[PDB]
């Protein structure tokens, strides 16, 4: 395709799951991808190793979400990587992919693991997307990874659909202010999707069956929806929650 | 009416505004109400006053909110203060109207005001229903006092648009897993209502023009819905979403 | 109550299941019910008997729906029928609950069973609402009787559903023209309502089991709704679509 | 791209508008494309033409939508023209973006103008599509073009508005039925779209501000969302509303 020729994108948690399928597809589309992670260099090599493989850019860049300094030791250690690549600064691409999983009905949560959750998944993209403001290009993409759970009721998640249903409330804001500049933003909810990190055959077969295709999501399913709203295909399409559930919750 | 005759009801920052509404309405309906507060005692005490002089049955609350212990302190004054009434403990309805604003828009937000929004508007509210799970009845009410700003885009409120988003997500959670008991849980969404806390004339016709009505809000608008979702009345209304904002943003 | 003292209320299909609890709730409340129908003449005076037993006015409105000139011939009968009771003309409230199902997935459906869904449950509506502008009061009430499946995917019904979807789409638009006359527009969508015509034990299970509450609707649970909508009480609900269901497609 | 390489295509209203820049990218896209119309013979020429001149395929197919056996001569012509291809029959692709709109608020319809706008808008559609479920491939695309208008309160087109809320409401239904067999059922909602049928430069700048972009939509921006749906890209994404209107109700 090379729809991404020429632009870099911050995607973060980029290193696994779902940020590494986005990583890869934007990378293999021309982008210049800065694969984010707060505690595995490992996998975080690996990645970008895979994308320098199949002839694309990557680099990494450590930061820790969810701790006072984050997002601006996110935007230090971009800016930084990103300059020792000897591109200029700034973006045209941010996805806040990165999150943490809550899984405790109401009467388990305790305030340590509430506050935890909501700082990784609400807090840390809040902040990061606000000081990519003083980066970001026109004609850009601000594209934040939700939950379907926001849509559909999981009582045993309640603490982290509240973190994605504070997200999913950022978008439209953000796609009214943006707008004159050409930027949109958008939220994409995946469904049960299948990571590196559903060993039991149990679980597999009901998650599987929530979909109208009767399998669960792989990365890739989630990464190709992220591509086509990052692209210029997408620029009339801002301020919305597209599903990437393969049809979850419809009847 | 008398259509909550011979229950009891707390109602967060019940002390003025739509609080004070929902809390003179409960209580002119037969309802024993907990006026919460966490600041002015003074204005607790008038808005008990007044019920008690209308024929009702009120009492003061007082629990600093977006605070280490809030919620724990709240439901011990509340058994106290309650008990101190000779009333049995447990509750028939719980209101979560406490709220703060933040009128910046992302580039003005700082993470101190950031913070006190959501852990007021989110986090308060969050762990005051898991504590009321010890306490409430069959056949009990929980409603959220969220705002027409999640479903409409304000960019210049974003990070309290943020903390009602999450909020709205607790409601259709709460609803599936207390149904089995006959609990409703329901979101009730004001829009631009006018309290005793709009004194410009020009903001005053802007915003009244946002309704169909040509009007602003009264806390008595609200507080005729809330009343309608808290009585049996409204048995078969759970997991939604009400507009209380006289037609903003229909059109 | 006597919230509806003084009114005059038109039900369509008010004879019998949802519209005959519309009907006698809205007399209950003071409201002289004009109970329309468009075959069986007994199940209308039956009614029409059962809300003069209890202390309540009403009278029968005879016409046939999804016919050449129904609109016409219904408010011609009102009119009359009206003018008959000595009352003047005109009304405050018009709820459009009569409607036909059409139980036929896409493949087995036929043009005269789509035509005669659309007529009886889509166009009869719509102009009967246009002709009630001419007799609709200040501070009036339209209330549209739709389906839970315009928003839960029910192959199974999907003609139906469609029908119920374009008058979905009616309500927000009248919202917006009314409002400057005080008038409110608003749509009730039943879930599973169990009326006088769910003999197999088994359809009964799995449709009592779409509740949050383990139960089917009664025509009280969508008469309690209505009734306050078509108060005072709901002046500043507006252009919306209330869930009646008992929570179904919660989760 | 080549995204739609060896798929074969029916666009309704594919001769002009949105329809012919849907028609001419699924071609430049490789699809085969039936372009059908019901009126212009010249214009549906002149798109075959342009099609065949940038190295693509197409042909035409005459059907008047709105009229007694619309959709049986529709699939009649496709199949003849197709046959006359020398293609196999069937299809992988149904676009419904043939339409018509009615501005006339509720107090101007008529009957003819009601009945007219729903025959073509809704009744052909539904019927067109139950007749593609004998041809349409595993893997395949239904696609119903509808409008913002279901979503964001138009009086001034109200019955316009129903007709594609029928529409609308046929999408979640099929998706939950076809998904055992790969195909994906979406609505895309255009926004204000400059076509080759907006003189006024008042309407022309009112209709521009409605967009967070400034401007009205080109047809090539709901074929860009359209050929997306339509490929393999999307395979996750069904029951969907896809918003096509450059940000139209946001805030
Ligand atoms: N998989 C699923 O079924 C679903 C996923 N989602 C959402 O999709 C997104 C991706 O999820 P998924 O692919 O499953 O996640 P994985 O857990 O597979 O990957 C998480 C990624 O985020 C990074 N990350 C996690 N916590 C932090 C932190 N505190 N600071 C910095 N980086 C962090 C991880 O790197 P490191 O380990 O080095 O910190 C890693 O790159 C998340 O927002 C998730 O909530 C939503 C619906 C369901
Ligand atoms: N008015 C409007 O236009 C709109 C209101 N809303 C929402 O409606 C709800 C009611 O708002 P409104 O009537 O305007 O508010 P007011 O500010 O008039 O009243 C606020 C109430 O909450 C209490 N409260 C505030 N902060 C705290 C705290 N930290 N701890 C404990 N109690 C607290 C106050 O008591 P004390 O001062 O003693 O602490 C008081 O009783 C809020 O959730 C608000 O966000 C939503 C949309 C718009
Ligand atoms: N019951 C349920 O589970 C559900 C009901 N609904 C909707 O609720 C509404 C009420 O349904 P319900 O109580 O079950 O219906 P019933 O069939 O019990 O009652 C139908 C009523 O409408 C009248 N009616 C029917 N067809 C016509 C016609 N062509 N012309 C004039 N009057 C007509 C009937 O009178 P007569 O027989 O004399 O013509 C009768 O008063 C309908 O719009 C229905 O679609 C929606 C979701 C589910
Ligand atoms: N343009 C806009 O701003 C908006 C458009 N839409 C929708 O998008 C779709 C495309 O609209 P647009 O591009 O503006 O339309 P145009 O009127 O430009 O093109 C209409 C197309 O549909 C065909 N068509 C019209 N009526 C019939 C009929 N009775 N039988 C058969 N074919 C018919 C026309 O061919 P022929 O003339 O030969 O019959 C033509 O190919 C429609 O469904 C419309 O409602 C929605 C929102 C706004």
């Amino acid at each position: 395709t090379q729809r991404h020729q020429g632009r870099t994108a911050l995607v973060t948690g980029g290193s696994r799951g779902i940020g590494r399928a986005i990583s890869r597809r934007l990378a293999a589309e021309g982008a210049l991808v800065a694969v984010h992670y707060g505690h595995d260099h490992a996998a975080a090599e690996r990645t970008v190793k895979e994308i320098e493989t199949d002839g694309g850019r990557a680099f990494p860049v450590h930061a820790e979400l969810g701790v006072e300094g984050d997002a601006a030791t996110l935007w230090a250690a971009f800016d930084e990587a990103l300059s020792g690549t000897g591109s200029g600064p700034g973006l045209d691409i941010l996805v806040n992919n990165a999150g943490i999983t809550l899984p405790r009905p109401i009467a388990a949560v305790t305030e340590a693991e509430y506050d935890r959750v909501f700082a990784v998944n609400t807090r840390a993209p809040f902040f990061i997307v606000q000081r990519s403001l003083e980066r970001l290009r026109d004609g850009g993409r601000i594209i934040s990874i939700s939950s379907a759970a926001t849509q559909t009721a999981y009582p045993a998640i309640v603490a982290y659909s509240m973190s994605k249903g504070a997200l999913d409330v950022l978008t439209p804001a953000l796609a009214k202010q943006l707008g004159p500049r050409g930027i949109t933003v958008n939220t994409v909810a995946p469904g049960f999707t299948e990571t590196e990190i559903l060993s039991n055959p149990e679980i597999r077969k009901a998650l599987s069956s929530a979909s109208v295709f009767g399998r669960l999501g792989a990365p890739a399913d989630i990464a190709d929806v992220v591509s086509f709203v990052a692209s210029d295909e997408a620029r009339w399409v801002t301020g919305q929650w597209i599903d990437a559930t393969g049809g979850v919750g419809l009847g």
